[PDB]
């Protein structure tokens, strides 16, 4: 068995603890948006989605929610409706969350095809091997495929903590709304 594929990308698991990554998503029905991707392992992430896609996903130990900003709505995400789980997880729980279905190698790129053990959600990464980065996400659910594409990997030395909080906007007011650069403005870079 082509093994190499998991120690791969485990490997990625455990080095990436701390970055932003500018993203390109696009999905069968239709949408194409850009965005700023912040993670901070052990469990804090902030998917931020530039305008005028009103989306922002923050994610931390205890809870795991979305605003959008045109439904002035706060709601709660799923472990099957995230498809930023891959990304969060421990290295060393990778045997115990995820099964490899198939490998697939081409030159460079890397197609590794696993499910999740228990929320049965279907995924697929692209490793480009030269560098070592995740460089395509794809996500299958049910009749409807979510693409990740990462534009831009950059290593973060410090993040500011407030990225990964999303305060009640019933009682603390709508949370600041961020572009390309406004983000950028919040996190060290290496
Ligand atoms: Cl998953
Ligand atoms: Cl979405």
């Amino acid at each position: 068995d082509d093994k190499a594929a998991i120690l791969e990308l485990k490997t990625y698991l455990r080095t990436m603890k701390s970055i932003a990554v500018d993203f390109t998503q696009e999905d069968s029905k239709g949408n194409i948006v850009q965005g700023k991707l912040l993670i901070s392992k052990p469990y804090n992430f902030r998917c931020n989605y530039y305008p005028p896609f009103p989306i922002i996903i923050v994610g931390t130990k205890n809870f795991v929610s979305m605003y959008d900003y045109d439904m002035e709505q706060v709601s709660r995400i799923a472990r099957d409706e995230n498809i930023f789980n891959f990304l969060l997880e421990d290295n060393e729980n990778f045997d115990k969350d995820f099964v490899v279905e198939s490998v697939v190698n081409e030159k460079e790129f890397s197609r590794i095809n696993i499910y999740h053990k228990v929320t049965e959600r279907h995924s697929e990464i692209t490793l480009n091997k030269a560098n070592k980065q995740i460089e395509l996400l794809k996500i299958f659910e049910d009749t409807n495929v979510v693409t990740i594409k990462f534009d831009n990997i950059v290593k973060v030395q410090k993040f500011d903590e407030d990225l990964f909080k999303l305060k009640n906007p019933e009682i603390y007011g709508v949370p600041e709304r961020l572009t390309k650069s406004e983000i950028e403005k919040k996190y060290v870079v290496s």
